[PDB]
């Protein structure tokens, strides 16, 4: 306890020793308290694609998203011995299959440089003190500290995202980076992975897991995963230090410890004073390390649950000697056949089981504290008989023929929320020009994964051709942020580097591109059929020559006889 954290709260003390006050009315039960002292961002508009999306103005479900813990402050139990050996062995196990074709390494001052130039979401900013050397001087005093097995300053800042100072971002990015940086939870190296796969490539690895023998798909969301977190879990996650050497070996351990399985933390509270807070479990670390390390347990809880209704273990209670030697030959024998049955993104699942005993497999989930959302703790989990209605990444996926007979697995949501994001710029200081390229990088994200929703093609090409062609777009894989023809780039991704298409044939115009059918763009939310859309899709060019006049006199692209109807 206070040997790891007094020396980071010890500091801020002092910073602030004319306001250091232990308050009596403090609101954590959870959450250790240490003292308070005296301190002092909405979603905005973006006016060039709501102008050009009209129809959407009167739509409550659109408009309401621009307007505007319990769980946070909660604990989880300990989970019996037979979870904590089911957990430490199938861990171990991971590891080993995600090291095997991979070297852990560290990442460098070079490689952490170069992402801050990139906009990376990681003295004024980032790129001031990258450049400076003082900055280093202090990470170098930290690192030493962190060799000494000590942290001065790597402490949490609460908003639920956790903000750091650059200089423990790159301690954090030093040690743990190779997860992401080396691709450890790809689909080829993870097998339930899918980090970098794109969602033009999800709905393809759904409908391979569906071909397996099988029960139903289960997509079961948990509840706050970041909140039900154990030290067990922060314990299995450490285990990836094993496999490392010399300085990174201890650097990681160091992060892991002090920064991790320990954590120190500032809140703004509004009667407005800073609480210094500690709390040993939970994910506290930055989003990348966050999103690898939900991938790890997330895999292993779902392997546990496979086993569960495979009768592989009998109770959670207690595992006997023979259990465990089951359990260990199991993951030998069918491990990675079990985990080419899961498609795992962080927090986020889907399982195809042998069998739908897995339904009812609910012991270990819930005592390893990953309970379900929205269903009754000990009633059956609810499957999808078809891949087509499997919830994942926050999108379902279609199968759409192309009128030469080639099939396309496609990306979807109801495009109430497409657009209401589309209207949304995050951040102060937006000029006209870049306001405009923001609503371009929608628009092009629309052409290449939704241009199969009648609406979004039709908006998609009204923003290009009203925003300058050669203007580039921005957001302070994303094969859409680039100046290339868009067409261009859906022909390299749907066809030529799309490993499911055998025929390469490519497309030489946006009218050979289809179609959800009239009806099933209705139901994924189209306008299709109401006089408001027929109004707008008729006086389109109306609406782009408006957008056009606010900009001014630059160079323009008419995109809208790309589609059959403006095509005269
Ligand atoms: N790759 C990585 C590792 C550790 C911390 N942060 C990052 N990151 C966040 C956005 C882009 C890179
Ligand atoms: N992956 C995902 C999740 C939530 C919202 N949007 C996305 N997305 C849309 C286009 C590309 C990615
Ligand atoms: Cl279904
Ligand atoms: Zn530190
Ligand atoms: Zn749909």
């Amino acid at each position: 306890n206070l040997d790891i954290i007094g020396k980071r709260i010890e500091k801020i003390k002092q910073e602030h020793e004319t306001s250091w006050h232990y308050d009596q009315d403090h609101p954590y039960k959870t959450w250790a308290y240490h003292g308070s002292y005296e301190t002092k961002a909405s979603s905005m508009v973006n006016g060039v694609v709501r102008l050009l999306t009209k129809p959407w103005d009167i739509i409550p479900m659109v408009t309401q998203m621009a307007m505007t813990k319990e769980k946070v402050d909660t604990r989880t139990q300990e989970p019996k011995e037979g979870t904590k050996k089911l957990m430490k062995i199938t861990a171990e196990w991971l590891w080993k299959e995600l090291g095997k074709k991979k070297t852990p390494r560290m990442c460098t001052r070079e490689e952490f440089t170069r992402k801050v130039r990139s906009n990376a979401a990681l003295w004024k900013s980032a790129r001031e003190a990258v450049e400076d050397s003082g900055f280093w001087e202090l990470v170098d005093k930290e690192r030493n500290l962190h060799l000494e097995g000590k942290c001065e300053t790597c402490v949490y800042n609460m908003m639920a995202i956790w903000y750091m100072w650059l200089g423990a971002r790159f301690l954090e990015f030093e040690a743990l980076g190779f997860l992401n940086e080396d691709h450890w939870f790809s689909r080829e190296n993870s097998l339930s992975g899918v980090e970098g796969e794109g969602l033009h490539k999800l709905g393809y690895i759904l409908r391979d897991v569906s071909k397996k023998e099988g029960g139903a798909m289960y997509a079961d969301d948990t509840a706050g995963w970041d909140t039900r977190i154990t030290l067990e879990d922060l314990k299995n996650e450490e285990m990836v230090t094993n496999h490392m050497e010399g300085e990174h070996k201890k650097l990681a351990e160091a992060i892991f410890k002090l920064t991790y399985q320990n954590k120190v933390v500032r809140v703004q509270r509004p009667t407005t004073v800073m609480d210094i807070i500690s709390r040993r479990d939970q994910r506290g670390s930055g989003q990348v390390v966050t999103y690898g390390l939900n991938t790890f347990t997330n895999m292993e809880a779902q392997l546990i649950r496979q086993m569960e209704g495979e009768g592989v273990f009998k109770s959670i209670q207690h595992l006997t000697v023979t259990e465990e030697i089951a359990v260990k030959n199991w993951l030998v024998r069918v491990g990675r056949e079990r985990l080419s049955r899961m498609a795992i993104s962080g927090d986020d699942c889907v399982v195809k089981p042998l069998d739908d005993r897995f339904a009812s497999a609910l012991t270990a989930l819930n005592d390893m504290g990953k309970v379900r959302k929205d269903i009754q703790q000990w009633e059956p989990s609810r499957g999808w008989n078809d891949w087509t209605q499997v919830p994942f990444c926050s999108h379902h996926f279609h199968e759409l023929i192309m009128k030469d007979g080639r099939v396309l697995v496609v990306p979807c949501r109801n495009q109430d929320e497409l657009i209401g994001r589309a209207r949304i710029s995050q951040g102060a200081g937006w000029s006209l020009r870049e306001t405009a390229c923001l609503g371009k990088s929608y628009a092009q994200m629309w052409s290449l994964m939704y241009f199969h929703r009648r609406d979004l093609r039709l908006a998609a090409n009204a923003i290009c051709s009203a925003v300058p062609s050669h203007w580039v777009p921005t957001s302070r894989t994303h094969e859409w942020m680039t100046t290339e023809d868009m067409l261009t780039v859906w022909n390299r991704v749907w066809i030529q580097e799309n490993p499911w298409m055998e025929d390469k044939t490519p497309v030489e115009s946006w009218e050979e591109i289809p179609y959800l059918g009239k009806r099933e763009d209705q139901w994924c939310g189209s306008l299709i059929g109401l006089t408001s859309r027929a109004t707008w899709a008729k006086n389109i060019q109306t609406a782009i020559n408006q957008v056009r006049s606010l900009i001014g006199n630059e160079e323009y692209t008419d995109y809208m006889p790309s589609m059959k109807r403006f095509r005269r």
